[PDB]
């Protein structure tokens, strides 16, 4: 999926409560690229002033968390982090073939420095009828991986 994590909400809640000097829960959109900026990303002014002429749809001039947070998910989608486990598994596919060995598999997944423990992959391998043949695709382990 391509929810945003708890974490990623927080991240982006402290970067946002940076600069909400009123306790109101909201901040200016002169503060909006230094939010952005905040977590290292560089917009160009037009980028900003597109977003602002859209969120400046109340004609107030202010941004709000949640509306926040409408930002941060519209920019998170075409970097989903299922590009990041198929760009991986791609660099195990190495015979273009679109299957590797559930070794190159489980590789594919600990190479990539995730936290996730031997157990969780053996659960994500039952269902994932790894045996029966000796090579299995990787867009089903893909999804698995992200959210079940």
């Amino acid at each position: 999926a391509d929810q945003l994590t708890e974490e990623q909400i927080a991240e982006f809640k402290e970067a946002f409560s940076l600069f909400d000097k009123d306790g109101d829960g909201t901040i200016t959109t002169k503060e909006l690229g230094t939010v952005m900026r905040s977590l290292g990303q560089n917009p160009t002014e037009a980028e900003l002033q597109d977003m602002i002429n859209e969120v400046d749809a109340d004609g107030n001039g202010t941004i709000d968390f949640p509306e926040f947070l409408t930002m941060m998910a519209r920019k998170m989608k075409d970097t989903d982090s299922e590009e990041e486990i198929r760009e991986a598994f791609r660099v195990f596919d190495k015979d273009g073939n679109g299957y590797i060995s559930a070794a190159e598999l489980r590789h594919v997944m600990t190479n990539l420095g995730e936290k996730l423990t031997d157990e969780e992959v053996d659960e994500m391998i039952r269902e994932a009828d790894i045996d029966g043949d000796g090579q299995v695709n990787y867009e089903e382990f893909v999804q698995m991986m992200t959210a079940k």
